[PDB]
């Protein structure tokens, strides 16, 4: 009984469709009401509710909130929630208010701070001032019952800060495969001089590392395509730039092979790399090669595809078919394999862009910003799927020169992506013109043997 005036404490304005909307279905019938949307004020009140704990909302909120609220604003709202004014005295009660309202709300805030530093410390890593505000506030908290919670948050922060201020094989990894390029000779590194097995291994290790660093929150609210993308989505942007560069590198290697026999040997080696990606459950790599071969500059090279060994063309068509019918066969395959694996990342992006586009950010902006929370629950269920393959490392040894090589691929050089893709298209028309004549005969500029060592481990034995 008796809360402060909504006038002096914004959270306790009465619930109405002006400020908060609950699911009204058979699921929402039992237990804790399900939030469909509200003002950020009302979402914060329900995140820290006096009447019950809501672990599920806390988890979904801290995954999704940056799509509707800045980290600095979240901290300001949790402090505002914490600083609870006394009710209007009546002057002819406090003791109940402190036991049943204040203490439970303050404990629930400290529990949100605890989940925040435990599972989303990257917010504080990205913003040292945010951490200064949090540390200053937590150390101001003097409540007897708050003490265990403050100690717990302090210890998490101490640990996260330690594990910032600075590989272990559970079984023998395979020996590194070498072909024409030899170690230390990084300047001789090329698609055709490195071993196709080890190209697939080193790209898988790199792609696995990029994949495992992507936080769900980098995807929520299409934040990687927005103004604050370099800070909200740094891991995702690195993974997207990697995919772009590698896909364009594969295209470049094919289209710049002017000599027909060389270009066939290049496409054949890329298909061999694709088979080792498949053996490694690197569907990310499989579908990068699919992306390259379906690019307009390569797709149209009918003479090159027709010249492939039937078995190589078969393997490619099968890879290509994984992507057909909204990735139907890819999704069957992904559910059938044993990790480690690198999921095709592009499809999470596609399905989040469609959910982001097809659902309003706001239940309405008339009179109030009424945030669509249900939209964020649906995106968090998609981002949730990214997590099940981030926990299983590859049993493969890093080749530091090859890793360096692949981290630094820059097919575009100083040109724009559009200038570069125009170039690939113009070169495609040069090497295989739109006429019915046999393909032009250009000389090789490279002197290395075209003969593949194949994808049976050599040094392995
Ligand atoms: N252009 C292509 C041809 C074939 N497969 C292809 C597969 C993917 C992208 C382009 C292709 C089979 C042989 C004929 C041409």
């Amino acid at each position: 009984l008796r809360l402060p005036s909504p006038e002096v404490y914004r959270f306790v304005v009465k619930d109405s469709e002006e400020n908060i909307v609950f699911e009204d279905n058979l699921q929402s019938r039992s237990g804790i009401p399900i939030i469909k949307g509200g003002t950020v004020v009302k979402l914060i009140e329900r995140l820290t509710y006096h009447m019950y704990a809501d672990p599920n909302f806390v988890r979904t909120f801290l995954t999704t909130y940056r799509s509707f609220c800045k980290p600095q604003e979240l901290l300001s709202l949790l402090i505002e929630r914490f600083e609870i004014p006394e009710p209007e005295p009546t002057d002819a009660d406090l003791k109940r208010f402190r036991k049943e309202y204040v203490q439970p709300v303050q404990l629930r805030i400290l529990n949100v701070f605890r989940h925040w530093v435990e599972h989303h410390f990257y917010d504080f890593e990205r913003d040292l001032y945010l951490l200064e505000r949090l540390e200053s506030f937590i150390s101001s908290v003097r409540g007897k019952a708050m003490k265990k919670w403050v100690e717990s948050i302090a210890k998490i922060i101490r640990r996260k800060k330690q594990a910032q201020a600075n590989i272990t094989f559970e079984s023998p990894p395979p020996p590194i495969e070498w072909h024409i390029s030899k170690p230390g000779h990084i300047e001789t590194f090329d698609l055709m001089t490195l071993h196709p097995i080890e190209i697939a291994r080193q790209l898988t290790l790199l792609e696995s590392d990029l994949y495992r660093k992507v936080q769900p929150s980098e995807l929520v609210g299409s934040v990687w395509t927005k103004e604050d993308k370099e800070i909200n989505s740094p891991n995702l942007l690195k993974m997207i730039r990697h995919t772009t560069n590698l896909t364009l590198w594969f295209e470049k290697c094919i289209v710049e092979a002017e000599n027909f026999e060389e270009r066939v040997a290049v496409l054949s080696r890329i298909i061999e790399i694709l088979q080792v990606f498949q053996d490694l459950n690197n569907f990310n790599g499989v579908l990068e090669i699919v992306s390259a071969v379906n690019s307009v500059s390569v797709y149209r090279l009918d003479h090159t595809f027709e010249a492939l060994q039937e078995r190589k063309r078969k393997i490619l068509d099968e890879a290509v078919e994984l992507s057909q019918d909204h990735f139907k066969k890819y999704l069957v395959k992904l559910k059938s394999i044993n990790p480690p694996c690198v999921p095709f990342f592009g499809i999470y992006l596609t399905n989040i862009l469609k959910t982001e586009e097809g659902n309003n950010d706001f239940l309405t902006r008339h009179g109030k910003d009424l945030i669509n929370f249900s939209k964020r629950r649906k995106v968090a269920e998609i981002t949730g799927e990214i997590q099940q393959y981030q926990n299983q490392p590859y049993c493969l040894r890093i080749e530091p020169d090859m890793r360096r090589f692949f981290e630094n691929l820059n097919p575009m050089g100083s040109a724009s992506e559009k200038e570069f893709t125009d170039y690939l298209f113009n070169k495609s028309l040069e090497i295989e013109p739109r006429n019915p004549k046999q393909p032009p005969r250009f000389p090789r500029k490279s002197t290395f043997s075209l003969k593949s060592p194949g994808i049976r481990p050599n040094t392995g034995r």
